[PDB]
């Protein structure tokens, strides 16, 4: 079970002011939607510490992407998870070429040789099913050329995740980039959609990660086999499955930005992790 949180001393939420009155912080389905202001970090923090949490960050870098794991390792260990458990995931062609990286206390790194466009999904689903169930309670699924610049907590955790997009988070459902073809399992006709979700952020339980990765894998099997692939290729399948199998988190844009590509608009207070 749960044991009991500790006193603590912070200020009171007040049930007439809004944390954030800018922006959606539940859905519809009453999954909050985490943005800064929205969360005590120290109490979320004393929830999952107490349950001993331990949190698995996979990344894939593949040829020429193995240059960007320094960076991404080195500032992962400034900002994502700090003072929980944290076990990295490597997949990669060029174990080799992984850099040596200082490592904080209770925290660990494997290499994993792989060897496409379905090799994440199926690696995440049934060749590494039993091994993570073991090791971590939750899965974290990011692309590695991005570094983290602030912190990403606790807070993220949940059954299941996914990220807005954060070239989408305003826009209409008719604008997202669904794939629009009926000949694809991926296919959201024009009038349905709650958001758009990235492909490079997503995560939650290892169950609930591992029951994502295997509908993905068996929908883009289906797709190759019909001779079709979709628009944005795993992505378009991770946004049918989270239309379909509602997130009990959304991570707002902080959690996946790119400042060259977007600035910084107002309604960011932080930019949590985002693209080199």
């Amino acid at each position: 079970f749960m044991v009991s949180l500790p006193r603590m001393v912070y200020p009171q939420p007040k049930v007439l002011t809004p944390c954030r009155k800018d922006v959606l912080v539940v859905t519809p389905w009453l999954a909050p939607i985490v943005w800064e202001g929205t969360f005590n970090i120290d109490i979320l923090n004393e929830q999952f510490r107490l349950q001993n949490t331990t949190i698995g960050l996979t990344v894939f870098a593949i040829k020429k992407y193995v240059a960007f794991l320094k960076l991404f390792l080195e500032t992962a260990e400034k900002h994502f998870m700090v003072g929980h458990r944290v076990h990295y995931y490597v997949f990669t062609d060029q174990p080799a070429a992984v850099p040596r990286v200082t490592l904080g206390t209770g925290r660990q790194l494997s290499v994993l040789e792989v060897r496409v466009s379905m090799r994440r999904m199926e690696m995440i689903s049934d060749f590494c099913e039993r091994r993570f169930l073991s090791e971590v309670d939750y899965l974290v699924c990011v692309d590695v050329d991005m570094e983290f610049r602030d912190h990403v907590g606790v807070e993220i955790l949940t059954p299941l995740f996914g990220t807005l997009h954060p070239g989408f988070y305003g826009s209409s459902r008719e604008a997202f980039t669904y794939e629009r073809r009926p000949q694809s399992q991926a296919y959201i006709p024009k009038d349905e959609g709650d958001f758009y979700y990235l492909g490079g952020f997503f995560g939650g339980s290892v169950q609930e990660v591992q029951r994502l990765t295997r509908a993905c894998h068996q929908a883009m099997m289906v797709d190759q086999a019909n001779g079709i692939e979709a628009v944005w290729h795993c992505e378009s399948h991770l946004n049918k499955y989270l239309l379909r199998h509602k997130p009990t988190k959304v991570l707002s844009p902080e959690y996946l930005w790119d400042q060259q590509l977007l600035g910084w608009p107002a309604v960011l207070r932080k930019l949590r992790f985002t693209a080199v």
